[PDB]
């Protein structure tokens, strides 16, 4: 479930609120223009939230796949590298 | 990255129209303003979903290479990690 | 991490100031609003470039991969579909 439908959603209400505020200005539009950006920014918060729970996952991922690879035999140089970009994707997450 | 720097122009763009409505609150400016702020959700939207279908992408490369891995390696205890590992990947996205 | 905990207290804050600005949508507190959207896109902004930052090296990371498959069982049927994926990966992440 990575949200991005309720994203859009939020989306699209925003500019239809937008439209009505430039055809009709006035504080309550503005209002509601600005409440409609937060909702819309509180979509995009858990969209990203989502993604960097699945990278998290794929990294994992990658880390069973090279084990395996260790584990079957292989170049050492190969292996070396493949770890350490592994290694600066964990930090990265980490960060 | 890809369309990072659109995201990063239409921030600077957002910063500059932010400084002359600071200086100039008028009810145009401001729904000026609030034009621009969601021209950027707007491309910050599309960015995501871009993301996402990169991410389908890595998913479906990762499947392959645990096929691979498994046609060389046979049935491992890391084998079964693997595969539980993308089954979730699967089902999340 | 990834700076999803400055992103939710972002948003935290926008919602603050929107209570405030529905107490007196004064051209005041509207700007006030509006520098925090700001504020808070450059947060999202940041956070998407990490994402993307991400997205790179795993690709990089996988083609390490699929490289040590091939040194190690040379050429497969699999490997034609690997190879393949990776380039369509490369050539999304440059669209």
């Amino acid at each position: 479930h990575m949200g991005t439908e309720d994203l859009k959603y939020s989306l699209e209400r925003l500019r239809e609120i937008l439209e009505r505020l430039e055809e009709n200005p006035s504080e309550k539009q503005i209002v509601e223009a600005i409440r409609a950006i937060v909702e819309n920014n509180a979509q995009i918060v858990e969209a990203i939230r989502a993604i960097v729970e699945i990278l998290a996952l794929i990294v994992e991922n990658n880390r069973a796949i090279i084990e395996a690879l260790e584990a079957i035999g292989g170049g050492t140089k190969i292996l070396e590298e493949m770890k350490k970009q592994l290694k600066d994707l964990k930090r990265a997450l980490e960060r």
